[PDB]
């Protein structure tokens, strides 16, 4: 389409149940990392999306919260550079991101990360304390993503041997795939997500903005980082998500120096920011104490 990436923000304000003028937002870049900068040049919160997502996953939450924020595109996602070695490990993501965040979000105490983003946040908190005052993990722990990585490994192996990146005859065909994976979800919300996560080729076909993740990375080291972090950790689970177990949550409590507790969001799957953004806004607002 010809549609600008900020053309649907009224839909995000309605989903967040807020009215009034939309906040200012623009895309920023420092080398390999692209981000959306909301509310001007002094972000209070950094948001890190999950595997297969981009920064726009946070639009509803950011519009509802009304705070200045930086929503970053992880390597291999959104407008951030791909890597030919297909490796978007939390550790590698953190190494690329830290100097960019020092430049674009030096005064943001709070980091909210979902899934791969949440483990990226843990590694940032460890390697760059001065930055990260407080972590909010959305539906992930090191153990939980390790279990997901182990289930998906055979198929991440098989896809790795297709060297095709896929192409799609239409936008609708990508939307059909996303409907198939979440058919109970409002299709205007799904359509908005696919719009941001996809682009049209000159040859009329469509492709995903994200790189197949051939590989994730390191978790023993990631638990050592949890043992060392001083940033308090809040966990947010999806009540309909099996991704994080009660034992996962207890393990996180035992290793963290300051676990603030788990919030369990009724009628949310794994992507709490997509399924129940209003409930996530209230929890993030509470952490801000604001
Ligand atoms: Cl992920």
């Amino acid at each position: 389409t010809g549609l600008d990436e900020f053309a649907l923000l009224a839909e995000n304000a309605e989903q967040a149940g807020v009215n009034g003028p939309l906040p200012e937002v623009e895309r920023v870049q420092a080398g390999a990392i692209s981000a959306l900068r909301w509310g001007g040049s002094a972000p209070r919160v950094i948001f890190l999306h999950g595997g297969g997502q981009n920064a726009h996953t946070w639009d509803t939450v950011i519009v509802g919260l009304g705070e200045p924020a930086l929503a970053v595109d992880l390597p291999g996602h959104g407008h951030s550079a791909w890597r030919e070695d297909g490796n978007y490990s939390p550790q590698l993501n953190s190494e690329t991101l830290a100097p960019v965040l020092r430049e674009l979000a030096p005064g943001a105490e709070f980091v909210v990360g979902m899934s791969l983003g949440g483990l990226t946040a843990i590694r940032l908190a460890a390697m760059a304390p001065d930055l990260v005052g407080e972590l909010v993990l959305v539906d992930v722990t090191p153990s939980a993503l390790q279990r997901h990585a182990e289930l998906t490994a055979e198929q991440r192996g098989t896809v790795a041997l297709m060297h095709g990146e896929r192409e799609f005859p239409s936008f609708q065909a990508m939307l059909d795939l996303t409907i198939a994976a979440a058919p109970h979800r409002d299709v205007k919300s799904l359509r908005r997500g696919v719009f941001h996560n996809s682009r049209r080729l000159d040859n009329g076909n469509w492709v995903w903005r994200y790189d197949a993740i051939r590989t994730f990375g390191d978790f023993a080291g990631l638990w050592d980082d949890v043992d060392a972090l001083s940033a308090p950790i809040t966990l947010v689970r999806g009540g309909s998500s099996g991704f994080v177990t009660d034992q996962d949550t207890a393990e996180l409590h035992r290793r963290a120096t300051h676990f603030r507790g788990v919030h369990i969001v009724e009628k949310s799957g794994h992507s709490v920011q997509s399924d129940q953004p209003r409930a996530l806004i209230e929890i993030v607002r509470g952490v801000l104490d604001t």
